[PDB]
């Protein structure tokens, strides 16, 4: 049932060599390239496939081109049986990494450190007009290059929606938009199913950062999306805090008191993070807690 088969050859250059994931939307493998010789990603997707997902992906991608923390833009092609786009290859997701720890946890140096390059990729996503809809582990994995190792990169745009128009304009936001995203890090606004902004996406990364210091969120162990969306809508979000730096107190304040319609602060959360490693002497070139 895979789209393409194990040494398929694309447009005569990327040698499909495996799967490496995939999801009711479209494939990705590890490919060969045959002119420049490196290995690289490939998105595919059915020409016929109801939901045509990669054209927002291409689009996002390529208007990214030049920030740090995206994927460098090879190719993309159509034809009768599927389309696909070809970027660079990038090396483990912070979910395996965050899994591969004894205690399914990262130090405070790690999170600090990986929660400025992810703050960094949703201001640059936002920019250029995009939400991302999806912030979640699974979608930033680091480099996999002596010059990228320490990088963290966003990896999939397949959820983004535009919020802006031609003229930088907030689009109208709809009465109700079903809300399509993880159910773990989703903000409350997506769990109402209401029209998700740019302070959407910093819920998802406020959880995840807390879900990486302590280890799990309160409900971890739920899957029915009504039920965490209740158990969230009640949750004291200052005992999320207990345990992580107080400077996180102004990180939940601020994004708590944003709408669809207002620009968030990044510097101001980005000054929680740098404050944050300051008072505890964090050092910028300090090694993540897989290497050593
Ligand atoms: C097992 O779960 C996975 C999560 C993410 C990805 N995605 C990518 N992996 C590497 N390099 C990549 N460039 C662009 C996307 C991409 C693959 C598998």
């Amino acid at each position: 049932a895979d789209i393409l088969p194990a040494n398929y050859v694309v447009k005569d250059r990327w040698k499909v060599l495996k799967k490496i994931g995939g999801g009711g939307f479209g494939e990705i493998y590890e490919a060969m390239d045959l002119l420049t010789r490196e290995n690289v990603a490939l998105k595919v997707e059915s020409a016929q496939q109801p939901k045509q997902v990669l054209k927002m992906e291409v689009a996002v991608l390529k208007k990214l081109q030049g920030k740090d923390h995206v994927c460098r833009f090879i190719g993309c092609g159509r034809n009768e049986k599927f389309n696909y786009v070809v970027m660079q290859l990038q090396g483990r997701n912070l979910a395996d990494l965050r899994r591969s720890q004894p205690r399914g946890t990262f130090t405070l140096s790690t999170t600090l450190r990986l929660g400025k390059q992810i703050l960094e990729s949703i201001e640059a996503i936002h920019s250029v007009g995009f939400l991302h809809r999806d912030i979640k582990p699974s979608n930033f994995a680091m480099g996999r290059l002596p010059s990228t190792y320490r990088k963290c990169y966003m990896l999939d745009f397949g959820l983004a929606r535009q919020y802006t128009n031609t003229t930088g304009d907030v689009r109208p936001p709809r009465n109700v938009a079903g809300f399509r995203g993880t159910v773990r890090y989703a903000s409350v606004n997506a769990h109402k199913n209401r029209e998700m902004g740019r302070h959407d996406d910093l819920w998802s990364l406020f959880y995840m950062l807390v879900e990486f210091a302590v280890g799990q969120l309160p409900w971890r162990k739920i899957k029915d999306k009504e039920q965490v969306g209740m158990i969230k809508e009640k949750y004291e979000h200052r005992m999320l805090l207990k345990h992580m730096p107080s400077e996180f107190h102004l990180f939940l304040d601020h994004i708590a008191s944003l709408d669809y319609f207002t620009k968030p602060d990044y510097q101001l959360i980005m000054s929680v993070f740098e404050n944050s490693m300051k008072e505890r002497g964090i050092a910028e070139n300090e090694a993540f807690d897989w290497e050593k």
